[PDB]
DNA sequence: AGGTAAAACGT
DNA sequence: AACGGTATTACCT
């Protein structure tokens, strides 16, 4: 547990025992709901592909983002958040001193070699200022985690096969984001980084 | 009036 | 290549 910021933490390798069972488990949601490069509002395709599990979905479309209860590719339900990912997250949500969170959106993020995440913020869902719980498996890439604003001065730190970041309170709407992917091998994923992304979307 | 796109090129 | 412009507007509700 190391203080990246008010109400925000790293626990270094606190998934790696899981992370065999949490890549089986990525591999199912995605074969329901497969990864996809979405297209933000302005028309330019995201670098990473994502998918979503549980009751609500990160995505674009034309208008914005939205956190969607139906996956737009399949028009089905996202696939239920598997077990092992919300135990892993309910463990590092207790570890990081965030233990009622009750997550019902988990986005996955798989990074390819030169995948990028510009600096944003998670902004704040209706009614709602639960904290983010991210976890990392498979190559290393380098985290951004700033401030309020967007010229606040920025940590790097690089995220290891394992790695949870944990943010919320004071630091909840911080930017953040992550560096084009360096090429690599990892024994469990081979060639690219996956990220799991917990929030509570939904009242 | 307040929130949101840019979660995306030039120096 | 780290930093910051752009949304310094145009829409929605
Ligand atoms: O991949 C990461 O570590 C961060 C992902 C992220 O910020 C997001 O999906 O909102
Ligand atoms: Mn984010």
């Amino acid at each position: 547990q190391e203080p990246l910021a008010a109400g925000a933490v790293i626990l270094r390798r606190f998934a790696f025992n899981a992370a065999e069972q949490l890549i089986r488990d990525i591999n199912d949601v995605a074969s329901q709901s497969p990864f996809r490069q979405m297209v933000t509002p302005g028309g330019y395709t995201m670098s990473v592909a994502m998918t979503n599990c549980g009751h609500l979905g990160w995505t674009t479309h034309r208008q914005g983002y939205l956190y969607s209860p139906i996956d737009p590719q399949t028009n089905k339900p996202w696939p239920a958040m598997p077990q092992s990912f919300h135990n892993l997250c309910q463990r590092a949500a207790t570890a990081a001193g965030y233990p009622d969170f009750q997550p019902d959106a988990c986005l996955i993020n798989r990074y390819a070699p030169g995948a990028k995440l510009c600096l944003h913020q998670d902004k704040d869902e209706p009614d709602l200022r639960a904290p983010i719980v991210s976890v990392s498996l498979g190559l290393p890439a380098i985290f951004q985690f700033g401030g309020l604003k967007r010229n606040d001065p920025l940590k790097r730190l690089l995220l290891e096969h394992g790695d949870v970041v944990v943010w919320g309170g004071e630091s909840r709407l911080f930017y953040h984001g992550i560096q084009p992917l360096k090429a690599g091998f990892h024994p469990l994923t081979i060639d690219c980084r996956y990220n799991l992304t917990f929030r509570q979307a939904g009242k």
